[PDB]
């Protein structure tokens, strides 16, 4: 089911500047999700990362990421009353290529298993994958 | 033609962040077109201002970012005047037709009209192959 | 002549920083005119893009200016749909003759002309002045209620 | 003279931001400044104080006299080739009334003292909306 | 554990980012003392304008986290009069003896003299080091 | 002394305002390892949007943080290469033990694996902590000489 941005912040607690998460295109509960983050030099973290060459810094697609796969976590049960999800550990991050203005990040995120939360996560631009996670663990706390 | 990558706008353009809305430019064709994109994100300072229970790109945000890839144009097509200080000087006819919300992809073309300093030059911009936005007129000074 | 003070304007307008560009409306009549203030400080967020060199206003948010003041008329106007998110559908005839700097005040007026409860439709005009010299001029104005 | 923004950042090395004089109306080297700070709903402190109510810090108030007191200490002696100087000391601080979003703050500062190559200068300062005082201060002290 | 940790100060102050310098209330004994402290990290925003060639925390700015300070002692101390917007009415005698840098933890203290109408007394301490003093902030 | 303050960490860190995350080296041996603090203020622009209700370090943050303590070192044992502009190429056995809050003191230690400066590729362990005990810890974090 297709969610715009408003409904994203009814399941995220994240606000600016660390909402990285603009859409919601495809999502199937307790299976898989997939997302964009639009990626745009009007962005903060970008006068500091770096001045002389903008990049999206690599952690900051692994929260990107991470965010989607607690949007699915939260949309697959949340008989737990609680939003405030806690990054446990990550595991096999592989940053393939720079993420520059311009691009479409798009994203997916695949639930394994719901004990503790735990997901992967590739990462794409034109297809082509940029960002790669083993294991995202997560403990709402 | 070539792709003028973000580093090589900032050489191009004065504008700097919060205030620099072109992301790419994807084709330009100096004394003509040029075709540039800027990508809407919920990670911009804007949106928390406009609005704080609905996000929607300010309508003179993207008639601002039209007017820069206008002038990307000028300064590509003649920089005989290496100043790249330009200011608008007047706009003419905008049609805002859809909200742009994060999460978009704003496509944008800009088309010099006459030259002389004094250009004019006509914009529109796209979200999925959607207009978004029509100028039919953006004049500029030196 | 009604006085309003920046906690009163956030209460009419969903506009919210940086974004909100009233500071103060001086003075007021409904389904008439308005005419407000915004003070230009070097100390705005937007100064710093706009530019490194030379800080000049962006012409854009003097329309911005302007639609927000007028936008303010009109849900003093017309209340009736209890909806603040209005969107700019239009824009005509803008001219900016002098620039607009730090130190500057920018007091302002708008003007309504048409107001069409048929799809929301409210044109207006608008005057911008620095040191009673305009500054900006807005030929139309077009808004759309969501 | 009159004073732009332009020429300020010239003189002080301040930058957004903490630049806190928008204009300097009318200088006299060695005696006197005066200068203007806008006050608008647009500026990032704005949000923090407060969000219910807001209201200009009166530390910022001070700042902003000492930068226009600083303006003029360059201006009156720039032998001492060094923009950079530091508040040492402040004494007799008083707000009256409250500094709100669309006031302008007309600030005037008077040179006290100089010690011309120990960098000591002493200033008063004094800051007014709509001709009424909103802020006073005794003493200003700098280490240039 | 007589302390205050971030949640619980923004329950007492009305102040948010970014001028909120209070990070951590450590000690606070009600009508007399409040001992505090504030992280001084370059990824702040006020470091970008003062000074772009050199990181020096605005003098006045040490002055706001004392009085942000003093200012949940009174609270603390007497909330009959319900309200946590304290306006600083005046200051005196401030004298900053070194500079404060990113990367310093400016641990600070400060102590009631009078309420009603309240006067109190701040320092500053880097490193057990007196970065700054304040002779009398003044509240009502 | 070995302690490298913020002036300094600038010129060997390209990065600026708001992704420069090392606030001191307080101990450095090249080649081997390096310990750098970040102090978490409530005044840094992150928190309000991780978040409103509760304020938490962003953990992949305290990763970003520990990297670039890591890249200190690494341009520190050899700048052979003209080049500061290092990026992460993977990271590998992060695990987040305890919320790191505004007031706490990160005390940071990387150190320092493999390096073949033949390709410009180095790998580096890293542990944060507050108050001596351990918040984040990282297997392997891997950075190329781009
Ligand atoms: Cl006109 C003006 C100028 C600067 C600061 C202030 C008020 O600062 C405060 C507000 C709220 C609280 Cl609860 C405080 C507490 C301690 C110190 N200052 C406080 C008013």
């Amino acid at each position: 089911t297709s969610i715009d941005i408003e409904d994203i912040k009814k399941i995220l607690p994240h606000r600016y500047p660390f909402l990285l998460v603009d859409k919601v295109i495809y999502m199937q509960p307790n299976k898989t999700i997939i997302g964009l983050k639009q990626v745009s030099t009007n962005e903060p973290f970008f006068n500091g990362h770096f001045p002389q060459k903008q990049i999206m810094p690599g952690v900051l697609q692994i929260e990107a990421l991470a965010q989607l796969a607690g949007i699915l976590c939260l949309k697959s049960d949340d008989s737990q009353k609680n939003n405030l999800f806690l990054f446990a550990g990550v595991d096999g991050v592989r940053w393939k290529k720079p993420v520059l203005p311009g691009d479409t990040l798009t994203m997916q995120a695949n639930l394994i298993s719901f004990k503790i939360a735990k997901l992967s996560g590739v990462g794409y631009v034109n297809g082509k994958v940029v960002i790669n996670i083993s294991e995202m663990t997560f403990a709402l706390s």
